[PDB]
């Protein structure tokens, strides 16, 4: 097993994965903030204050009540200042012809500001081929949803294996996974894991939580994605630091 | 097998399904236009001209370059005038807590104007439970994606069976499926089938086409969803009429 800094230099590394792995190693963070907020001001205040603690900020542009492209300009300024990537959690999930238009166009112009997006693999590889027609010219990357954290997830067994094959066959654009565990044996791929809290439990709508130690240390993932464990806390900076230190130490201990 | 008009009266029918089945029978149309356009003016001009020919207009609000809620007000006026439902093809596809916010909120306020939305079943039943917390109070309906038209689709076998079970267990909100065929034996559920053209073929990004006769007549679906077969034609009204007559006669012949 290689450090994040060494993985950043692998021959087959994607440039977006390399940038991410280098800033993870530099900043000692493998935390992705899930900024599930409805106000641009709260999104930007979280990005500014927590930027030093995170490798990545995951957005849901479609729940911002006051989305504009200027908000995303201000977010990019903070991402460059504090050195983190922007990941729009769009879950592209249809035929290639449709997702190509959804990625480039409409009011959000996601490809113009998102370093990373994700896709469900259920439509077959056309979902990746369509996105890559927009994303490759713009030097973007994509994550494939290989496993899900929620009760009754169908992203298991042969579905997960199909996601891994699709990623490994589209390595010029696919840089990793949303997963609960290491699913690819190839170190060039990032594993990002949502469904993470320090305390045991879940929510009222099928979310299930595992700890940073469990998902980074035992399950071999690279990055934790944390929403409410941070966002609902009073001091979101302290909460982000607790999650960062948990995920980072779990990574160091596994690396040995 | 019951006519659309008789299915509209079934004891367990959802009110949105009943409204749809009644206007299908009244207008002799089982055609859903896939209005995959980037200009509000083109969306509204298609909705006005093709409204009499369609039971439903399927939107992708996120590819409209000039989306506003006023555009959706104008679309509702046309839907009421010409009697068709509005189906936003949002493909909700995450944990219940997230999709609840995506359905109600952000710039699109989808629940405020969409009679129908759809969801992928990959997250497990929490995707339906989250959407229904917004959709049930607003008397809306949902379609579950049980099969997909594209090459390499993973919506097969046990995945399709899980979608059918999830629909049948959430009948207060789920009114049917996106599928290639009849997948539920319960006549209260609608089957809507995309990947439809009069001519054989596909696209360059994994879309595959079957004819209205094949999917309504042989595969037992209720409604065809047609995009480019209409949208790319010079005379979109004539094209819509050809697809309407094809789907309607296939339905009549199967009913006997
Ligand atoms: N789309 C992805 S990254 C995803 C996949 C998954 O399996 N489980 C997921 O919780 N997520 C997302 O991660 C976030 C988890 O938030 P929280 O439960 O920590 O508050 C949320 O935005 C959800 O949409
Ligand atoms: N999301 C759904 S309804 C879907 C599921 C599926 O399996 N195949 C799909 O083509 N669709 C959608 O139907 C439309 C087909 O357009 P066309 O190929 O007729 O031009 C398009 O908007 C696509 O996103
Ligand atoms: O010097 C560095 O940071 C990188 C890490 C692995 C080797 N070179
Ligand atoms: O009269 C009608 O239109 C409906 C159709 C089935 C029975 N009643």
């Amino acid at each position: 097993e290689l450090s994040f800094g060494a993985r950043a230099e692998l021959p087959r590394i994607h440039p977006v994965a390399s940038k991410l792995l280098r800033l993870m190693q530099k900043k000692e963070t493998n935390l992705c903030l899930s900024a599930d907020v409805s106000l641009a001001r709260e999104l930007l205040q979280l990005a500014d204050a927590l930027g030093p603690s995170i490798c990545m900020l995951k957005t849901h542009v479609d729940i911002l009540n006051d989305f504009t492209l200027d908000v995303m300009k201000e977010l990019i300024t903070l991402a460059k200042c504090h050195e983190f990537l922007i990941f729009e959690d769009r879950k592209f999930a249809d035929i290639g012809n449709t997702v190509k238009k959804q990625y480039e166009g409409g009011i959000f112009k996601i490809a113009s500001w998102a370093d990373l997006v994700n896709a469900h693999v259920v439509p077959g590889s056309g979902v990746v081929k369509g996105l890559q027609e927009v994303g490759l010219p713009l030097h973007r990357g994509c994550l494939l949803i290989a496993e899900m954290s929620s009760t009754g997830s169908l992203a298991t067994g042969d579905y997960t294996r199909a996601a891994v094959r699709m990623a490994e066959e589209h390595s010029e654009f696919v840089v990793g996974f949303i997963s609960g565990s290491r699913v690819s044996m190839k170190p060039e791929f990032l594993h990002l894991t949502p469904g993470v809290q320090l305390e045991a439990g879940g929510d009222n709508l099928g979310q299930q939580y595992n700890s940073p130690q469990e998902v980074i240390g035992k399950r071999g993932s690279d990055i934790i994605i944390v929403g409410r464990g941070i966002i609902s806390a009073a001091d979101r900076l302290e909460a982000a630091e607790m999650y960062r230190k948990a995920a980072w130490e779990a990574y160091l201990s596994r690396l040995g």
